């Protein structure tokens, strides 16, 4: 009831990358906690940005988002209804959908996007926050199995980063493990034909 002293949350902030440009994939930090609390607040961000998938932290959690179609995409889960900071200052997210677990943002510049994969393939590839790349088998629409189970501590934080196909097009953007005791042995995604119709919406 006391409006003058209601804080505001601040806005997701891009630290770093996971870069797939080379014949190696590695994590690259590109702020650390200080300049991210401050960003978070201010909503300012003119660090240079690249690649396809964004390593993106709040003043709580960090995970991933990743760019297709022009569009920075992440879960709900993350980043609720935050602003995304940006070099002009925070930018509000233009698709918000706590059904599907998606949100996203205009993808900021010098960002690169995926393709949507039109490839219909079953032979997938989870991309972490540590850059691994996990081969997955499609088992349906929003799911894949694990080839090879981790402990669920292994995809923690990487929520908002791609599944891909093959040839590298986006399949989907993972959201949440399929777990048993603590074991994940298969994984849920928002498929890329979601995030196509919530463009049209
Ligand atoms: C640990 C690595 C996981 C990727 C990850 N995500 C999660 O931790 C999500 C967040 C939350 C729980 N969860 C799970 O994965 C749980 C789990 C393992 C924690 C036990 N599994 C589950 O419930 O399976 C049940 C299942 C039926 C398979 C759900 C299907 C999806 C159904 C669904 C549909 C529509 C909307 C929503 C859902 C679920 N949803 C909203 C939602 O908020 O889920 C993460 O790394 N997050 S993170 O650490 O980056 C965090 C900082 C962002
Ligand atoms: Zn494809």
């Amino acid at each position: 009831s006391h409006m003058a002293s209601m804080k505001k949350k601040g806005s997701v902030v891009i630290v770093g990358r996971i870069n797939l440009s080379g014949d190696t994939a590695y994590a690259q930090q590109t702020r650390g906690e200080e300049g991210c609390q401050e960003t978070s607040q201010t909503g300012r961000d003119k660090n240079q940005v690249e690649g396809e998938v964004q390593i993106v932290s709040t003043a709580t959690q960090t995970f991933l988002a990743t760019s297709i179609n022009g569009v920075l995409w992440t879960v709900y889960h993350g980043a609720g209804t935050r602003t995304i900071a940006s070099p002009k200052g925070p930018v509000t997210q233009m698709y918000t959908n706590v059904d599907k677990d998606l949100v996203g943002w205009q993808a900021p510049q010098g960002s690169r996007s995926l393709t949507p994969c039109t490839c219909g393939s079953s032979d997938l590839y989870l991309v972490t926050r540590h850059a691994d790349v996990i081969p997955v088998r499609r088992r349906g629409d929003s799911r894949g199995s694990l080839l090879s189970p981790r402990p669920i501590s292994y995809l923690k934080g990487s929520a908002g980063g791609p599944l891909l196909c093959p040839a590298g097009h986006a399949v989907g953007i993972f959201r949440a493990a399929v777990s048993t005791r603590g074991v994940a042995k298969a994984v849920a995604f928002i498929p890329v034909e979601s995030l196509e119709t919530t463009m049209r919406s």
